[PDB]
């Protein structure tokens, strides 16, 4: 539960990703495939990337960051009303990529990573607070339907 203020800021921070979602996503994935590179084995199309070097040079995982970064974007503008966009998330990701938690766990704080890499300086307490709590959120309503379907 986020309030007026902490919604702003969380899409005034949105603001930084979207002038580069692309650049945005691709350091996301390549932060969660380095830092736990159990992730990378989830994914049948980039298992095959040995280094980080080919995880840069890879067009298609800068495609899929795309991709990944715009889903959450819409989830986020909605302001915590996602139940429509958030369910075929969490059951496409429980039920036929079998993604634990966990890994949204990790993602989440790679997030919180790229933005003060890419603006240092410039990712504020408060902001970092906002978008901390907009993460949780997404994270337990996930969580959630997880627990219905008895995903682990
Ligand atoms: C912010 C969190 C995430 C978002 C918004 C997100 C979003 C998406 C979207 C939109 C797709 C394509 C449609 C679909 O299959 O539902 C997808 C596919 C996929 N996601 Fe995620 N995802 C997230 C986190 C993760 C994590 C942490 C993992 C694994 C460590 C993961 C694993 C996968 C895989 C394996 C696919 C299929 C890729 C393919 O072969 O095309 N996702 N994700």
């Amino acid at each position: 539960g986020l309030s007026d203020g902490e919604w702003q800021q969380v899409l005034n921070v949105w603001g930084k990703v979207e002038a580069d979602i692309a650049g945005h996503g691709q350091e996301v994935l390549i932060r969660l495939f380095t830092g736990h590179p159990e992730t990378l084995e989830k994914f049948d199309k980039f298992k095959h990337l040995k280094t980080e070097a080919e995880m840069k040079a890879s067009e298609d995982l800068k495609k899929h960051g795309t991709v990944v970064l715009t889903a959450l974007g819409g989830i986020l503008k909605k302001k915590g009303h996602h139940e429509a966009e958030l369910k075929p998330l969490a059951q496409s990701h429980a039920t036929k990529h079998k993604i634990p938690i966990k890994y949204l766990e990790f993602i989440s704080d790679a997030i919180i990573h790229v933005l003060h890499s890419k603006h240092p300086g410039d990712f504020g307490a408060d902001a970092q607070g906002a978008m901390t709590k907009a993460l949780e959120l997404f994270r337990n309503d996930i969580a959630a339907k997880y627990k219905e379907l008895g995903f682990q």
